[PDB]
């Protein structure tokens, strides 16, 4: 049975522009529409005019807005925000029903961080204190929500990809997935959920101790899987991979499709690749497992994606029919990052209470009559501590 309803269906958006969640602030309510982010940790929204911007909250029209009189200043590799802290009342309509009073970046100052067209006015950074900006002493939103009410100190994502483009209207019109606060609904995954520890609270950070193309293993140290760090994050478009481990991975996945030769800027993952409506090889990319620490000493399980997880599908340059995608897999300098291309085929379970996070596969995840996504174990794996990094 489905127990949550209510927040069942409350996302909307893609892997390329993010998924956002509706979401009020102030009194009388102002509504904005908030990127869903486990990557970070601060909620920020837009509180002045941008060309990117359909709408802002404005603090002067809330009763209840508090000021903090303290600046904050986001600056990553894209770009940066700027803005002002204070708090104020903050609900998710299709979420639980209660309000809290949490804290607000109004962000002021931006560059690069608004993008034409997401439909999205500002983040929720679901993430632990350790990674607030100025400093840990920012409660996040979701500690708030936890210390202000009953709710349970869990929240669990489904992220759901359409397998094709959608233009604006669509987007807008189609269920983009589920946050579901304070529980797990068992309407939006199958099979089993298998848990991996929180390696520490700051990031969701986890340990991937093997990886697999095809069934082949990569057979790097584990160590080189989780450097710096492995998180799973929703605020991140690609799976994005450590320098070597991206170069071994791909060297793997072009050695299972090389019945085809794709370009250079393809691999890059900044060029589309099309074929005739229809005729996508899914067959000849291969499948990408992912082995993950278990809970019980010396397990761990595994999560496998498909191609149609991790090939993206964007429209055509120029008019066509053609369906056409761009490669999700890109390099990182900052660890493992499990974004939304890879939770778009599991419903993943953000266990706080009990410092894990559960995977299981999705109901709404993209595949076809031959293979799906899967998450089984266990697996009998030894020394996987050494698999973190310090
Ligand atoms: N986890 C993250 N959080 C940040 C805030 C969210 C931002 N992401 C996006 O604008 C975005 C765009 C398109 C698709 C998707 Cl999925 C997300 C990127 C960063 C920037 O600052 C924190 C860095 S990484």
């Amino acid at each position: 049975r489905g127990s949550f309803v209510e927040m069942v269906d409350n996302l909307r958006g893609k892997s390329g522009q993010g998924y956002y969640v509706e979401m009020t602030v102030g009194s009388p309510p102002q509504t904005l529409n908030i990127l869903v982010d486990t990557g970070s940790s601060n909620f920020a929204v837009g509180a002045a005019p941008h060309p990117f911007l359909h709408r802002y909250y404005q603090r002067q029209l809330s009763s209840t807005y508090r000021d903090l009189r303290k600046g904050v200043y986001v600056p990553y590799t894209q770009g940066k925000w700027e803005g002002e802290l204070g708090t104020d009342l903050v609900s998710i309509p299709h979420g639980p029903n209660v309000t809290v009073r949490a804290n607000i970046a109004a962000i002021t100052e931006s560059d690069k961080f608004f993008i034409n067209g997401s439909n999205w006015e500002g983040i929720l950074g679901l993430a632990y204190a350790e990674i607030a900006r100025p400093d840990d002493s920012l409660e996040p939103f979701f500690d708030s929500l936890v210390k202000q009410t009953h709710v349970p100190n869990l929240f669990s994502l489904q992220l759901c990809g359409a397998g094709f483009p959608l233009n604006q209207s669509e987007v807008l019109a189609s269920v983009g997935g589920s946050m579901i606060i304070g529980g797990i609904d068992h309407s939006l995954y199958t099979g089993s959920l298998w848990y991996t520890p929180i390696r520490r609270e700051w990031y969701y950070e986890v340990i991937i101790v093997r990886v697999e193309i095809n069934g082949q293993d990569l057979k790097m140290d584990c160590k080189e899987y989780n450097y710096d760090k492995s998180i799973v994050d929703s605020g991140t478009t690609n799976l994005r991979l450590p320098k070597k481990v991206f170069e071994a991975a791909v060297k793997s996945i072009k050695a299972a499709s090389s019945t085809e030769k794709f370009p250079d800027g393809f691999w890059l993952g900044e060029q589309l690749v099309c074929w005739q409506a229809g005729t996508t090889p899914w067959n000849i990319f291969p499948v990408i497992s992912l082995y993950l620490m278990g809970e019980v000493t010396n397990q761990s399980f595994r999560i496998t994606i498909l191609p149609q997880q991790y090939l993206r599908p964007v429209e055509d340059v120029a008019t066509s029919q053609d369906d056409c995608y761009k490669f999700a897999i890109s390099q990182s300098s900052t660890g493992t990052v499990m974004g939304a291309v890879i939770m778009e085929g599991f419903y993943v379970v953000f266990d706080r209470a009990r410092k894990r996070i559960g995977f299981a596969v999705s109901a709404c995840h993209v595949h076809d009559e031959f293979r799906t996504a899967a998450v089984e174990g266990p697996f009998v794996t030894l020394d996987m501590e050494d698999c973190g990094y310090n």
